């Protein structure tokens, strides 16, 4: 059976941090559901790219569980994820079932808001570090991608391919990740 990913898309999401993981995971044969936090209507991203979700989060929640739940960043997008009781319930269920949660740039601040993965080693964008580290609920990392068990974090648009390929490796293994990486023309 193909692995499955849920990507939660909120208004103000960083569109690169959304699209790069969706595209890379789909290249790996993962069945990705781009789920709109606000419903199936189009979502205006941080730099005004408008993405049409595959489903509402309400409907996508019904079709779990998922092998990974992915939280893009964006200042407003991560704020919206952080304020959502629906996101809180999905992340708590994913943590409880020992499923992977992956968040990039400002996205990890939604882990803090929902009390997910406390005591984990995490990274964030530098500009989100102080927010993430308020209260000392995590240990901080400067690694471009940090994987501490089932909590996978990363730093920014420029780490999005590394982040996505780490998700692919976690779900589908090293060889699939190498296959997907091969034609991307990534540096090293
Ligand atoms: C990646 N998706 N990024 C990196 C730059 C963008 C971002 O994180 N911008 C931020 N603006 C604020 C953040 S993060 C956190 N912040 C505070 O530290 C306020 N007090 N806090 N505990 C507010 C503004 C998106």
């Amino acid at each position: 059976a193909s692995k499955r990913a849920l990507v939660i898309l909120a208004k103000g999401a960083e569109e690169m941090e959304t699209v790069i993981p969706v595209d890379v995971m789909r290249r790996a044969g993962i069945k990705v559901t781009v789920a709109g936090l606000a419903g199936k209507d189009p979502v205006q991203c941080s730099r005004d790219v408008v993405i049409c979700p595959d489903a509402s989060l309400e409907d996508a929640k019904k079709e779990g569980p998922y092998d990974v739940v992915v939280l893009p960043g964006g200042n407003l997008g991560a704020q919206n994820l952080s304020e959502s009781a629906a996101v809180k319930e999905i992340l708590k269920e994913q943590e409880n079932r020992k499923g992977l949660i992956a968040a990039i740039c400002a996205g990890p601040t939604a882990l803090l808001a929902h009390e997910i993965g406390f005591g984990s080693k995490v990274t964030t964008h530098p500009l989100a570090k102080d927010k993430m580290m308020n209260g000392g609920h995590y240990t901080y990392s400067e690694n471009r991608v940090e994987k501490d068990g089932l909590i996978l974090t990363s730093r920014g648009p420029g780490t999005s391919f590394e982040f996505a390929l780490a998700i692919v490796e976690a779900l589908n293994g090293k060889e699939v990740a190498a296959q997907v990486k091969a034609p991307l023309v990534l540096k090293d």
